[PDB]
């Protein structure tokens, strides 16, 4: 039985003191990084000058000597040209040449294009948007586009169109490309290697998914370099050419948390790969990727440097990226294996590609720091300082400075001195972008230095895959061929020496000013929680540590009382993923002591009530410090208490953090003496986030003044102990929270106990029903309904159609499937996929779904987990084989022997013919697949509204008119496009949704607190200029009646309404954050006198809700002749059960009748409604007696703007 | 310039409906679309697919898509000022059909 | 200024939009009022014209 974490993070080899000085530099303060570079990179005044005048000639010459000619030609707008490339773009897809001259000439000039061109023509368009007019735009306005294409064809006909298409064929063949196949490429190299240039191909091609991508990726390597290998004929690895190679194509779990897989899996198809090499002399270059495959990558290096079966050939490669932090000490530690190797390792000194990327990733993980620059200027000063690192270490390294800057060039020229012999070090570019500027560097005529052209390899699908990343290298504003065309910018400023700008600036190395750290992206609102770097092999040692020491601890979890322990039932709690493996000791409140818990939470309400707003928000700041300290503890005892991984504990650790910061500022935001407590609120929790969803509850309760009694799960007791020790040593009094450990019939004794003020509920639809029920015999010492927050199950969708790309899709299915087993209220349950491109994903999802591993969750290369029980093991089973015995295609994976100690459901994909094929929420790793007809999508979006559930949703488009259509219709609290739907952060997609999936209001959103409260605050921003027009016609309706009070009443109602409040939150770059309020829906409205139904509708209407009005009221006489723009907003309802589902009700009566309409409404099938009631006194003296807070429905939507391959913003 | 109404019939002078009026076939005016598709015209469309009328069905996603109900755009002009021009519902259109595909296309036309 | 803006609206206008299939409908009858008798007398005129229409 292995001892818990005894291998959960081992590194591939002991980290030598070089490698640790790598490690030590990945985060650090940009400050701390810059003063060495400065003083590495400095060169003499009689340098500094040469090269001023070498790289003032060089860009002289380049301001002396396509798509612009084509606009110019036909006055194309930037529309006209986007689409005209588009349309060569498609036509270019039909193969024969005969075929496609005549759809040109006899259909597509003629008139509609549409007619004769499953994908919309403008899928690439962000592509062709940025070679037209220098922009990013995420996603394509294709309505736009095409009513641009109908009007440049109906203007100017066959020419145009055939000059489009000209100069597409030109670009993607020859351009972007230098050829579209090795051979192709071979041939088209001779001319410019006669000049004295070399190539190093790149056959485009990253980020395999599957087992079988990687393997195509490798067979493409592998005869890419016997092409390279026969056309190099003995030039060896200087003068002939070479190959790049990207990692992370040759396996499909290439990271650190997968290093014994990559070690085993990957170094083996390297190794192959570079003895082939080796036979025929070349180079053979490994690529740099993202900042956490680095550390990983070196240690293939490692292994391949001092591989005898390789020694003989000095063509191995290694790209290392400036904009790094770590970018000195990784040279520091390859010159040194190049010293013990004995192998002259090339070194491709590049600045970097993933910027943007970085940045958003950095902060999304809410990591210390970057791992890269983020002023330009410095990545040009550490290029410079490393490019004199490996000038001073030529005879052990082949420095090869891969720039198009001619600043950064002739700094380099001139540093490397008046010495040279060709195989000393070279300059590199990329092809079609550099050759204007090293046409004045090759040769004897210029700088007689040598360049290596980056030529990529590949048909026009795989070369659009990455294009943009690869065009933003050169159109940023910061960008030196974006600069070199800019007029506007002199050659003065071009030949600006960043080491001394940098150097004369206040601050040497200080952070851009508008690029938050992660810990600053909420600026004064919060500090964000801070994550965990898995990839920092510092990190994953302390780590280690902690949580062996956690796995040590005797948790324990009691029932703590106002007066201290309780005693009770005690019990073992097991990690259910290896059941041997005793995590603690629970002990159970009796029904009993839970009543009694709820009577000294009543008698201590005055007395916390009484701490000030702040002073309770403080407390709760201060348990947020305190999980962050403890998080290591915590992460711990979360992946063996509720089987989580390492990864998804972090996350959650942070989420409890941010919930306890959120909620504690949004306090000082809003509440002041006037906004009552509740009183005691019971808060019953799940067991899938035990930590952070107990923990919003219970502080969202308590920062609003209102004693807890807090019931766990059932499954996951310890966190919750630890997170109420927490509380407690923050300063939360005993008696302000009371845990109570147990079973579901402790969360029933806390909910009936007279005394309860409010209950928070968060777990599944069916006990929610069982809550509301009991809660609908209850009121108020007021009369009133006992508040109820209960936020339920999903159905989740995504819709995918063909402009979506498969390898994100796949990416995002597999993560909002399969994270925590399927084990998030969010988690993607019905994967809905465009007809055409079904098959093709269907395929890469399966050879996906393969790659992950299951097992217990102490292991950092789990992917996924156990399911919590046996129960619900047995229940998702019993799904799978229903679905399997209607014949339904089941994938599942093989699950390891290991998993026999604990209660695992494999990773499954089942085929359906229908949404309606399934029935309810399937909390479990299952993933239903449908495919749909593009047609169709409106219906489509139907079937995923008629499930009644309406939690997170997810789209993947590049399509602005798809986006529009979907997101209009859809009918869920949380959206989510072109990313995956979970991990809604706190504060930036506040949480929950409708219909079957929860009353609101929003955990981890504004209008949470306000619900725990007797008299709700206004939260921050929430207003809305915008007056619904049906109340406006009402309130004039009202006003022709006479109803002169009620009509008043209704315009207030219209002002004071917040429907249509539209938010952006403050949230990572790349990513826009929205939040919005909607209308519910159909709101049930019992009124029992005329003023409270026009009190009532005023309300409602206001809301942008339509109504039903209960028919036994007989108040039909109260609304003759009413506008037709409200009477269609009008039902009356007889039978109420008939007539839902509703999103709420209004009730109006005394005591009794409240009651009983409660008892009425709770029995209504489907949804539980937010009900509120008055009196008829209640509405006549305060004209908030129905809240118009809980007659909105908040929407979230979480848009990825970095979707279409970059940041345009950054 | 123009209005509705006793006010006009339009297209307004001065903007870009106006040169397609005197045309016998109409061109797409630069910047004439809309992402935005009416959702009365997308449930039109799903009854008329339910009846199996599959060309009136395709009209009518073909409508909803090439209206420019929606349009909303900053004009340029003169600083310290805004100019928006926005394209709305004209209201309630009469429809004399003389048959059922007719009616079917004219329903359309006008949901869209 | 308002005559002269017209002329130059709907000639770009033109030029961003008309091609051969935008046939003209034939003789047009412009009726222009007295209270800007340069400027909507030559907007309706200029249209006409340069959308193809001889101007009555
Ligand atoms: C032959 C060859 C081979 C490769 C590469 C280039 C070439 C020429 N690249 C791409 C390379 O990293 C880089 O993006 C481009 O070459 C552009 O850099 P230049 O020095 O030519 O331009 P320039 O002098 O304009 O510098 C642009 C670069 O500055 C950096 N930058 C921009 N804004 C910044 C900011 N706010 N803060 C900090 N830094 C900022 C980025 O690195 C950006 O690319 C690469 N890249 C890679 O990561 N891995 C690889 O394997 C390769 N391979
Ligand atoms: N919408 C959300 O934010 C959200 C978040 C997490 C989980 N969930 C839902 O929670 C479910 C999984 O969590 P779970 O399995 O712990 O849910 P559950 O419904 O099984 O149990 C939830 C809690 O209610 C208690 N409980 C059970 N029966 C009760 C009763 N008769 N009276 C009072 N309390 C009772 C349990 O002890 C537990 O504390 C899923 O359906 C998931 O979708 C929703
Ligand atoms: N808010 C969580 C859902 C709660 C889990 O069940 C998420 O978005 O992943
Ligand atoms: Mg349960
Ligand atoms: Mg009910």
């Amino acid at each position: 039985a292995p001892a818990p974490f005894a291998d959960f993070a081992p590194p591939v080899r002991p980290q030598s003191t070089l490698r640790r000085a790598i490690t030590a530099a990945y985060r650090r303060p940009e400050t701390e990084c810059l003063p060495p570079l400065v003083e590495a990179a400095t060169q003499s005044k009689e340098i500094r000058d040469a090269a001023a005048s070498t790289a003032r000639k060089l860009i002289e010459a380049l301001r002396g000597k396509g798509v612009e000619g084509l606009v110019q030609e036909y006055s194309l707008s930037s529309q006209e040209g986007v689409a005209l490339m588009c349309l060569a773009e498609a036509l270019l897809r039909i193969p024969d040449t005969a075929t496609r001259d005549a759809l040109i000439r006899d259909k597509i000039a003629d008139g509609n294009w549409k007619s004769h061109l499953s994908r919309s023509l403008f899928v690439n368009a962000a592509t062709w948007g940025l070679v037209v007019t220098g922009k990013l735009t995420s996603t394509v306005n294709d309505r736009s586009l095409a009513a641009a294409l109908t009007r440049l064809i109906s203007r100017c006909g066959e020419p145009v169109i055939r000059r489009g298409v000209d100069m597409a064929m030109r670009m993607m063949g020859e351009q972007f490309v230098t050829g579209e196949t090795i051979r192709e490429a071979l041939k088209r190299s001779k001319e410019l290697e006669e000049k004295g240039f070399s190539y190093s191909y790149d056959m485009l091609g990253e980020a395999a998914t599957t087992a079988a991508d990687a393997e195509r990726y490798y067979r493409d390597y592998e005869s890419a370099i016997h092409a390279i290998g026969k056309a190099s004929a003995g030039r060896g690895i200087y003068e002939g050419p070479g190959i790049s190679i990207k990692l992370s194509a040759l396996h499909p779990r290439y990271s650190r948390a997968q290093a014994a897989r990559v070690m085993g899996e990957l170094l083996p198809r390297v190794k192959a790969l570079a003895l082939l090499a080796k036979n025929y002399d070349i180079g053979l270059n490994i690529d740099a990727e993202e900042a956490d495959r680095l550390e990983l990558s070196l240690d293939l290096l490692e292994v391949l440097c001092l591989d005898g079966d390789l020694s003989g050939w000095n063509g191995m490669g290694f790209v290392v990226q400036a904009y790094g932090k770590r970018c000195p000490f990784v040279l520091d530690f390859i010159i040194d294996l190049a010293r013990r190797s004995g192998r002259r390792i090339m070194v491709r000194l590049v600045k970097g590609a993933y910027w943007d990327a970085e940045i958003k990733r950095a902060q999304l993980d809410g990591l210390a720091d970057f791992p890269v620059f983020t002023r330009k200027i410095h990545t040009d000063v550490s290029y410079i300082a490393c490019a004199a690192k490996l000038l001073a270490a030529t005879d052990v390294v082949f420095p090869q400075f891969a720039t198009h800057n001619a600043q950064t060039l002739a700094a380099i020229y001139h540093m490397a001195g008046k010495d040279f012999h060709v195989g000393k070090y070279e300059f590199q570019c990329l092809h079609g972008m550099g050759e204007p500027l090293y046409e004045e560097v090759v040769g004897r005529g210029k700088l007689d230095r040598p360049c290596r052209i980056y030529a990529p390899v590949g048909t026009h699908e795989t070369l659009l895959a990455y294009l943009v990343r690869r065009l933003l290298e050169n159109g940023a504003n910061s960008s030196f061929v974006h600069r070199i065309n800019d007029p506007k910018v002199s050659i003065d400023e071009l030949i600006a020496d960043p080491v001394e700008v940098v150097r004369a600036m206040p601050v040497v190395g200080a952070k851009h000013d508008r690029i938050a750290l992660p810990a600053e992206l909420f600026g004064d609102a919060r500090t964000n929680s801070a994550g965990l770097d898995l990839s920092n092999e510092e990190t994953l040692a302390s780590l280690t540590e902690a949580l062996r020491e956690s796995a040590a601890m005797k948790w324990t979890a009691l029932p703590q009382l106002a007066t201290g322990p309780a005693a009770g039932e005690t019990r073992t709690v097991l990690n259910p993923g290896d059941h041997r493996d005793v995590v603690g000791s629970v002990t159970e409140t009796s029904e009993e002591d839970a009543r009694r818990a709820v009577r000294l939470a009543a008698d201590a309400a005055p007395d916390w009530a009484a701490v000030p707003p702040s002073e309770r928000a403080a407390c709760l700041d201060r348990a947020a410090e305190l999980m962050q300290a403890r998080m290591p503890t915590l992460l711990g005892l979360i992946i063996r208490e509720a089987g989580k991984s390492a990864l998804n504990a972090i996350a959650e650790v942070r989420e409890a953090i941010d919930f306890l910061r959120y909620y504690a500022e949004q306090t000082r935001r809003t509440l002041g003496p006037g906004h009552g407590p509740l009183g005691p609120i019971v808060c019953i929790s799940p067991w899938n986030f035990p930590l952070a969803i107990f923990t919003g509850q219970i502080a969202a309760a308590l920062v609003a003044g209102n004693p807890v009694l807090a019931k766990p799960a059932e499954e996951t007791p310890l966190i919750a102990a630890e997170g109420v020790r927490i509380l407690r040593e923050a300063g939360i009094p005993a008696s302000a929270l009371q845990l109570l450990p147990g079973d579901g019939r402790v969360g029933a004794a806390l909910v009936a106990a007279a005394e309860t003020a409010g209950v928070m509920f968060t777990g599944s639809t069916e006990v929610a029903r069982l809550i509301q029920a009991q809660l609908a015999d209850r009121l108020s010492p007021a009369g009133r309904p006992i508040p109820l927050i209960a936020e339920t199950g999903g159905q989740n969708a995504m819709i995918v159609d063909s402009s979506a790309l498969a390898e994100q899709v796949v990416g995002d299915v597999i993560t909002s499937a399969f994270d925590s087993a399927g084990q998030r209220s969010s988690a993607l349950r019905v994967l809905c996929l465009q007809e055409d491109v079904a098959d093709r994903i269907l395929t890469m999802l399966k050879g996906a779904l393969h790659e992950l591993h299951i097992g217990r969750t102490d292991r950092l290369s789990v992917d996924v987990g156990p399911v919590i029980t046996s129960e619900a093991k047995d229940n998702i089973e019993k799904h799978i084989e229903r679905m399997r015995g209607l014949g339904r295609k089941v994938e599942q994976i093989g699950l390891a022997s290991e998993t026999g100690v604990g209660t695992f459901v494999p990773p499954t994909i089942i085929e359906l013919e229908k949404l309606s094929d399934l029935q309810r929420e399937v909390f479990g790793p299952v993933l239903h697949v449908i495919r749909y007809r593009r047609d169709d999508l409106d219906r489509l979006v139907d079937d995923v509204n008629a499930t009644g559930y309406g939690l997170t949703f997810g789209l993947h488009t590049r399509l602005d008119e798809t986006i529009a259509h979907v997101t209009s219709r859809i009918k869920a609290g949380n959206l989510y496009i072109n990313r995956n739907i979970i991990g809604a952060v706190v504060g930036v997609q506040p949480f929950g949704g409708r219909g079957l999936s929860g009353t609101g209001p929003k955990a981890g959103g504004p209008l949470y607190l306000g619900r725990l409260v007797t008299t709700a605050p206004v939260p921050p921003q929430h207003s809305s200029v915008h007056t619904d027009p049906v109340l406006l016609d009402f309130a004039k309706w009202l006003d022709g009646k006479g109803a002169r009070a009620e009509a008043e009443a209704a315009r207030n109602a219209g002002s004071s309404s917040a429907l249509g409040l539209d938010l952006e939150l403050p949230g990572p770059v790349g990513e826009r954050n929205l939040y919005t309020l909607h209308a519910r829906g159909r709101i049930l409205l019992v009124p029992a006198t005329e003023s409270g139904l026009y009190h009532q509708l005023a309300a409602a209407l206001a809301t942008g809700n339509s109504v039903a009005i209960d028919a036994a009221s007989g108040l039909q006489a109260s609304l003759k002749n009413l506008p037709q723009t409200v009477g269609l907003r009008v039902s009356w309802s007889k039978d109420w059960a008939a007539d839902g589902p509703f999103a709420g009700a209004l009730v109006e009566g005394d005591a009794e009748r409240i009651r009983a309409v409660n008892k009425a409404i709770a029995a209504l099938p489907g949804p539980l409604l937010l009900v509120q009631a008055a009196s008829s006194g209640e509405i006549a003296r305060n004209p908030d007696a129905y809240c118009l807070n809980w007659l909105v429905e908040e929407v979230s939507a979480s848009i990825n703007t970095a979707a279409a391959g970059g940041n345009a913003s950054l």
